[PDB]
């Protein structure tokens, strides 16, 4: 009688892959209610605690309500997985919204930060620490300018190991409190992370910056930072005073999320009726765009390479399953067999694949059978099927990376400089000598720049393809 996830919910589409696992948009089979479900592996991702402590924390989370915290509704567990069923937001990540703004003021920044600090204050009262607070964990209810912010992933840090692949830890280093690196931490680490977000909101630049993860962490662990940049001339002294208190090194001296809410900067700048100036922080928005574009292109590059690996397996494997199904060895198959064979390949796409993969077959097959047999004969050469099935998969991969490359190239030059490659690859933790070797191989007469096709050729080479 133990409740089963699939008895209750069916997956509609993938929302995205955040830390700890994939997020799937799901639908209650009775009531129609849409939920977001975080599917976490017991293997791939594993566990810090024992099960008792996790179940306890889960039970606590289901009873808490705040307008700036993502509501957890249900928890399920099967042998391979845990399912965290929660509220769904569609407004996207905070920074992705802010970069589309034409204008952005200290009041815009203070209102955003008050929501964050109100969320944090409530959770800390309930002895729940986030630990991994960063922009990606701040989602908007709506792509509206005035939208409410919901913090995702409170409490998860305590119970599951963070994925050590670089795709999943890009961005992480800027936000992490120094005491967390050293191992003795408490709820003050969330105030530090928030201070880092605020700093970025006001200047467009990390307080603790660097060419790669470890250069950043070094800076964090020293804890020194400045307001030297010229755009800090345009920020109030009150905003800087709050920042100094949230980025106080020694945690016992750092300000609480509760007192940060009371700071005069918050109380002044988050009036309903604006009694202060709102000069646009035009330089900060420009830096935020660059920052975000850089981070998104670096993630896209790693996902492109990741996707290119995981699917090399497919072409050969799919051909094998299809050959083995071809008892008579005529190189052909019907639609039922090709469907079955493609499910087989998702059945074994790692021990772990995406949950909607078995279901996406039928319509993804029909989409291939259209290109290979538009008159619907029904005895199909499976090599051509494989050829077109995987041709489409590769193209779709190319398109997500292209999209990110285009966004990075904000002045529509069509190209990215070697120094920009150096930055992107630093973020992605690709060795400098290694990518340059690759560049010289792809195009000897490169003259300090690459277009999209050359950038994509480099990536292919950096994953052995």
């Amino acid at each position: 009688s133990t409740a089963i996830f699939s008895d209750r919910y069916k997956g509609q589409r993938v929302l995205g892959k955040g830390s700890f696992g994939e997020v799937i948009l799901c639908k209650d089979k009775i009531t129609g209610q849409e939920c977001a479900v975080k599917v976490i592996s017991k293997r791939q991702v594993k566990q810090k605690t024992d099960k008792e402590s996790l179940l306890r924390e889960v039970q606590l989370l289901k009873q808490l309500d705040h307008p700036n915290i993502m509501k957890l509704y249900e928890f399920f567990e099967d042998k391979g997985y845990y399912y965290l069923v929660g509220e769904v937001y569609t407004g996207g990540e905070l920074f992705d919204e802010i970069i589309s703004r034409k204008r952005f003021s200290e009041v815009d920044a203070a209102r955003i930060i008050r929501q964050v600090l109100s969320g944090i204050t409530y959770m800390h009262k309930n002895k729940i620490v986030h630990r991994d607070l960063k922009p990606e964990n701040l989602l908007l209810e709506s792509k509206s300018k005035d939208a409410n912010i919901r913090i995702i992933d409170f409490g998860l840090s305590t119970h599951f190991e963070a994925s050590k692949k670089m795709k999943d830890k890009i961005g992480t280093a800027y936000y992490i409190a120094p005491e967390v690196l050293h191992g003795t931490y408490d709820e003050k680490c969330d105030v530090w992370s928030t201070g880092v977000i605020l700093y970025i909101l006001l200047s467009g630049c990390p307080p603790f910056n660097g060419a790669n993860e470890y250069d950043i962490l070094k800076k964090v662990e020293k804890g020194k930072y400045t307001f030297e940049l010229p755009q800090w001339k345009k920020v109030s002294e009150s905003a800087k005073d709050l920042i100094r208190k949230m980025l106080t090194y020694v945690p016992s001296m750092r300000i609480s999320a509760r007192d940060a809410l009371d700071h005069e900067w918050i109380q002044t700048y988050t009036k309903e009726q604006i009694s202060v100036d709102v000069p646009s922080l035009d330089n900060a928005i420009l830096n935020i765009r660059q920052f975000q574009g850089t981070q998104k292109l670096a993630q896209a590059a790693l996902l492109y390479m990741g996707s290119k690996l995981t699917s090399q397996d497919e072409t050969k494997e799919l051909t094998a399953i299809f050959h083995k199904m071809d008892k008579n060895g005529d190189g052909q198959l019907d639609r039922a067999e090709l469907i079955e064979g493609y499910k087989e390949l998702m059945k074994m796409k790692g021990q772990d694949a995406s949950m909607l993969d078995a279901s996406a077959v039928e319509h993804e097959v029909d989409q291939v059978l259209d290109a290979v047999d538009f008159d619907k004969n029904g005895y199909i050469e499976y090599s051509e099927f494989v050829t077109v099935a995987m041709d489409r998969k590769t193209l779709l991969s190319r398109e997500r990376l292209e999209r990110a490359f285009r966004m990075f190239d904000s002045d529509n030059s069509g190209k990215i400089s070697s120094s920009e490659l150096a930055t992107i690859f630093g973020v992605s933790d690709v060795d400098s000598e290694t990518w340059k070797n690759v560049l010289a191989e792809v195009d000897k007469n490169n003259d300090g720049e690459v277009d999209f096709d050359e950038f994509q050729q480099m990536l292919l080479k950096l994953c052995g393809n």
